[PDB]
């Protein structure tokens, strides 16, 4: 017999309700979530440095517990673990959290992965003459339907922000071989350009004499001539019969870019680059 | 079979299935949970070395219309449990396949159902069973939910979706126009809508013995300004061509509108394409 | 009058009860529990004839349960069509969702949330006569407060549609007109581009004024007026006024506060300065 | 007395439940949360303009109401107004529907605020012959967890894209004073750079005569020269004499900029500026 | 109580409401626990007068995890949620100034120790009419949101400017070349990873010293590149000089290099820092 009461509908009907709306002529049966409930493993006053170790606790029945969480009370400092066994022998800590004199101190929700899992509770260097556990445990996965209409209210971890602002990479870059140990003349291969602004070739050898010129191509397929700055003195060029140097591009708007070898005598030529947004 | 729960009594000795709560315990609440986190223990028969259990189909229609289905397995040999789905309850399509290893408590994710019929099916490895159990938890339907916007919530992109900490995004956009194709007589032709692109590549070709190309933008009037453009093969910077099998360059920031007008054409046709890019 | 194979529990004292046990003791108990929209009654399992119609009854929302919400399931040997159609009146229907029901294919509708007062199901069948047919309706109603704990940040997906390369598609530059002087007849500063973090700014000066002078300023922190070069699109002019008009001005803009084109002189007509500015 | 009929388990024990799986040898409880339910208020027609008020209903009780929703239907037009009460004498309406003639309408959720609430329904020019009401209330706030593993797939709003892009700014600005009013030779205060690109910094007061000398710092701590174009003229140079001018820098990968009073005579000099990334 | 639970087909009473066209299913209303209200108190108290609520312990076989309180009167006060890990000594939670003749709601208040009440403080005029309401929760429910279908996200006002989403493209990083050299060798090579502008300073106490700017591309081999000094604008690919910075365009390298070529009578540092 417990203080609660159920009450008695119109007809003398007892139920686990509570009456609602103005005339109280309607009726509603109060509920909590499993994850509400709480078991007390213990209040046993421990001595100092003496251990409370809940029995393993079977996962696998008719309710499938998933989740575990736990309020320790003691009026001497402790420390309580959350552990896990996959044969109810040998145990593993998944949390372990410090218990304060005096404060009640709780666990997070420790999500279940092994078989078994316990309580274990070892009381520092005071005896208590005051202590409880409690154990709570959920289960399961509803699925729920957010109003199309209301956006979800969100924001960025501080690590993922700087001055109010999401961190964002705009750049991205790509290595491209237009030849690799050529030796002999053709257009080798077809940089796709793809949004590329900006274009870095290479071009290096054992060739004794070559010449690379440089195309484009935009809407029509035709080969239009480009120009390339040199890196080590800023020669402004549509062609080179260098080597052992490199050649800087503004390709924005072009469809394909393309390093030809027109000739090249005596060894071989490689001409690679790296595009850049 | 008697459990070692017990229901309570409340005040006039009526037994419910109820906690007590507040500081008098004056006051009942019924624990509950949503079915997903019942299971149903489908077999613990040891198997031999290779063989299988296969669970009858299980039909997800009914008065509970099942959405989902999860499985636990726990095994003292490593096996494979898989998750099957069926339209008529006689040839199985693999939805899920988890390894089990040996002594290891081994969950599958909830597995969203499409076909009619469904099953688990554990195939043994080499080793014969000592100890097996299987658990099958099922899911049905949907609440609406009205999200509490006190504090917004933390979100993160996808470790793939970011690199050292940064979301990777692509600002720059691209498309082709056509000013003028094969035109064979003098027109102002179509007017490219700048849409914020910041720079436009402009090439002109065709048999045209002889052709005049005048660069031009319009800004907030409508009226035609003379704009500038850089061709790609010497630099030259000129507001028209009397050229063609060439490409001009254009800073177009701000502009609304770009037109390459053909001034004068004789002796074949001419092209005028671009593309603009952000 | 309708016994299952299910079996109550008992508890300590032989109570029965629609709990399970729980907890290593299988010393508590709980009520397993489903939201009515996991719920399905069977509208029908008579096979149709070829090109047959079944209608279910105008079902009315209006109750002491407020049905939200409706979703079918049917399955079918043969081919047809499943309509989810609502009413106002039970008499005049529109069809909110079609479904094709592909020969021994189970199919689902969406969650179709209803608006008029009734709501039902029609499966028409195709042209070949069924031997296997069986179509459910679940319903839902309310909606519930939740209040969201995450110990972690919520991970994030994006639409392929909203991605190229995997990289989210964005648009950081933003364009906006603005009015310095409409159709002016005489001399004033008029109205202040806010820059609010443009970086350029194109300026159109036009009219019919035989002479006129504009002059081109920003502001910076003090708000004094500090005069600004532009470079005329025509022939790269770098000024920081003109005489001139029917031409156009490029201003890089960035780092001020405000930018004045300032009407000094006018004769003969009107001038209008507007511009572009671009993020 | 309804045609739903409690099935029996196998011991013949009824219950308010359904059963599942393959065997049908398990049973749930089906539920609905309150917000489901209704009560019909009225189906009492009204005369041309005649009002339907429902008596207050006090939210306070063994259910706490937190918000009302309500549906009408009616075959003339009319009004429902959801209205709420600290006294229940004096009404205020939080929200008025239009209720369109043969139409079922809905109002949203309304969240309550004052202690008494109810519906109040105001017929147009035209007398009902078919007239119903139903009210809808909810209570409390339940704790979940989203599932952790899982992403959400989610999709911009028209009003936050452009061609399908998400709309971002990229660019920050920020207002820095390196000097102010002025009266002798000084630094002054050091911007820090903080991933800025440009700079405009003003030269403006009453002062005779006065030099300002442009200074970066990297990684070192020592000052470096930096040259500035004029706004006006297009000089570029690492120091002025002048004022009532504006400096252009370029100040990508300096840590700071500085803008030192090397002399000043016959009154005060200030120097301000605005960075931008 | 005015309600009346129904009979099914069989005379069988339940808290259920029938439901479908032909009411011939049932469902059982629910509530969370934290929808449902105790009455403290309704008795009127005097001017300056308080109501204590006795400590309510959270610990029992529901786990208390938050309060939430209403209150009405015709009289001003106010209502205090209070916390205690001894059910002696109290903090303060929460405080809810309550105006006359309005209900005045607190916020769900999450409680950290072991007992909660709520204290209730009267103005200075005598209350004739006064009610405090108290719900509870406990628990939380694992849920899978919207899995078959899209949701829409609005941006916290911090990050968001004209409606655009704030965004910084650029990141920053100091790099050292040398420290303190006192001899010739390349130092340490800068990985470009996406940066486009370096700004390298040259400093320290050596007499002379050559300092030659190179990056590496797809070869590997390295390239002389072109650097611009910031007090003349100067450009070159080395410097014999010190107490100097330069600036390079960097991008589509894969990393730069500063060596020292040569160095007497002191040492040498080489820093810089990259840019997106």
């Amino acid at each position: 017999k417990y203080q609660y009461e159920f009450p008695l509908d119109k007809a003398g009907k007892a139920g686990a309700v509570k009456p609602y709306r103005g005339g109280k002529n309607d009726f509603v049966t109060p509920v909590s979530n499993l994850s509400g409930v709480a078991e007390i493993l213990t209040n046993a006053a421990l001595k100092a440095t003496e251990a409370y170790s809940q029995l393993g606790q079977d996962r696998l029945g008719a309710v499938l517990i998933s989740k575990v969480k736990g309020w320790a009370y003691a009026d001497r400092e402790g420390t309580l673990f959350i552990e896990e066994s996959d044969n109810n022998n040998v145990w593993t800590t998944t949390a372990a959290v410090n218990v304060a004199a005096g404060v009640l101190t709780a666990t997070d929700w420790v999500y279940l992965s092994k078989r078994y899992y316990r309580f274990r509770y070892v009381n520092g260097n005071l005896q208590q003459s005051e202590f409880v556990l409690y154990q709570s445990v959920g289960a399961g996965e509803m699925d729920v339907r957010v109003n199309e209409k209301t956006p979800l209210q969100i924001d960025f971890a501080e690590n993922q922000t700087h001055d109010g602002r999401l961190k964002v990479e705009a750049r991205k870059t790509f290595d491209f071989v237009f030849h690799e140990n050529a030796e002999s003349a053709s257009e080798g291969a077809a940089l796709p350009v793809d949004g590329a602004a900006h274009l870095l070739v290479e071009v290096y050898g054992t060739a004794e004499m070559s010449e690379v010129k440089f195309w484009g191509k935009s809407v029509s397929g035709q080969k239009l001539p480009i120009r390339g700055v040199k890196t080590d003195d800023a020669t402004t060029a549509s062609s080179t019969l260098g080597k052992a140097e490199a050649w800087a591009f503004d390709i924005k708007g072009f469809k394909e870019i393309i390093m030809e070898i027109i000739s090249i005598t005596g060894g071989t030529l490689s001409v690679k680059g790296t595009a850049v947004s």
